[PDB]
């Protein structure tokens, strides 16, 4: 059971990289552009941000699986370890990004953060 409000703090793990910013411009989390905003992402199709320059294997992903969207259990598995997530869901041990943040607890607490930013999921 995500608690937001943990997830909100340790968020500042991720906001170096990430904004959460809704539609409007309203900044939830003012935050960095390395990774795509995080907004809405819960209930997002996999690597769909306009304009953001994805690496090949989260593309992969996307276009082997069309219907694929972030679910909270695919962002919690994400979230705690990235690469193998990659791995798992392309079947390809070598599998692209240069992004292997891992999260080592609250990971539950950073997604229901994410689904509360995610008004429309
Ligand atoms: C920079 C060093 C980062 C930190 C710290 C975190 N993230 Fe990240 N994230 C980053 C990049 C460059 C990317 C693109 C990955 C690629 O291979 O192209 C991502 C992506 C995500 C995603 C997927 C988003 C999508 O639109 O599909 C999620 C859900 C995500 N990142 C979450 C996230 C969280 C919760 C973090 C803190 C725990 C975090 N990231 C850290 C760069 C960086």
């Amino acid at each position: 059971e995500g608690d937001a409000a943990k997830g909100e703090k340790e968020f500042n793990k991720c906001k170096a990289c990430h904004m959460v910013q809704a539609p409007d411009g309203t900044d939830i989390v003012k935050g960095g552009k390395t990774g795509p905003n995080l907004y809405g992402v819960v209930g997002r199709k996999i690597a769909s941000v306009e304009g953001f320059k994805y690496g090949d294997g989260i593309l992969e992903v996307a276009e082997k699986n069309p219907d694929m969207v972030w679910s909270e259990a695919d962002l919690i598995e994400y979230v705690t370890d990235p690469k193998p997530w990659l791995v798992e869901k392309t079947g390809d041990s070598a599998a692209k990004t240069k992004k292997t943040f891992k999260l080592g607890k609250n990971q539950a607490d950073v997604v229901a953060f994410l689904a509360q930013h995610s008004p429309d999921a």
